[PDB]
């Protein structure tokens, strides 16, 4: 249970909801359960509202940025950070409703020695790469940690969400894909998200990562 509130961004921490649309469990910190559900996307707490409500940070491409949550991320689960082209502009809530959501970074459980093994539940911030070769402009940022701690079971999976209004400047001419929406991305039915991470099946292959490949260039 925790919020993704501040973006990293020049090498400093931003305000809570600065660049980051306040979402719906700002007093709870509860989790987006349902992937069909709106939320899946922005988690704002008003469609309409928060995006106006939020200012864009402008950064390079190639630079590193990421996000701090109000807590540690103490559930185990999977990390994920997508782009999206924002258009008119990463304020708007039209920005991000198609399907131009890319990957471009995630951290995932590995399976070794027979069981899974999470990033750290001890950290409360991630950090990543705008790629060098994205072309300049402003895009939404979603960054999400899947928690899995009880996702034995269909709608188990827990999603807390946090998206960032960018303006990325001095970048390249890559063309980002593939592409997908939220919601769409996820079913629910994925072998990453519908898991049973403390009984693995006995031929389990390793952590199969959720949603499109990523995109670096
Ligand atoms: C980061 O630094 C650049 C260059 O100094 C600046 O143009 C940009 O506004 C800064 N972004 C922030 C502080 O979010
Ligand atoms: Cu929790």
């Amino acid at each position: 249970h925790y919020t993704l509130p501040d973006l990293i961004a020049n090498g400093t921490v931003a305000a809570d909801w600065q660049f980051v649309r306040e979402t719906a469990n700002h007093y709870t910190n509860g989790p987006v359960t349902d992937v069909t559900d709106e939320a899946i996307r922005c988690y704002e707490l008003d469609y309409s509202a928060t995006p106006g409500e939020t200012n864009i940070a402008t950064v390079s491409a190639g630079s590193t940025v990421g996000m701090q949550g109000n807590g540690a991320f103490y559930h185990p689960g999977y990390f994920s950070a997508y782009l999206s082209q924002a258009s008119p502009a990463a304020n708007s809530p039209d920005a991000g409703t198609a399907s131009t959501w890319f990957k471009i970074w995630e951290d995932p459980p590995v399976f070794e020695n027979g069981a899974l093994v999470f990033p750290s539940q001890s950290i409360d911030q991630v950090t990543f790469t705008i790629p060098k070769n994205l072309p300049s402009g402003q895009y939404l940022l979603r960054t999400e940690q899947i928690a899995l701690h009880v996702a034995s079971t269909f709608g188990g999976a827990q999603f807390y969400i946090g998206c960032a209004q960018l303006n990325v400047v001095d970048g390249g001419s890559g063309t980002p894909g593939p592409t997908v929406a939220f919601p769409g991305a996820y079913t629910g039915n994925e072998p990453g998200i519908l898991i049973n991470i403390y009984d693995l099946p006995a031929g389990y292959t390793g952590y199969q990562s959720p949603g499109p490949a990523v995109w670096q260039g």
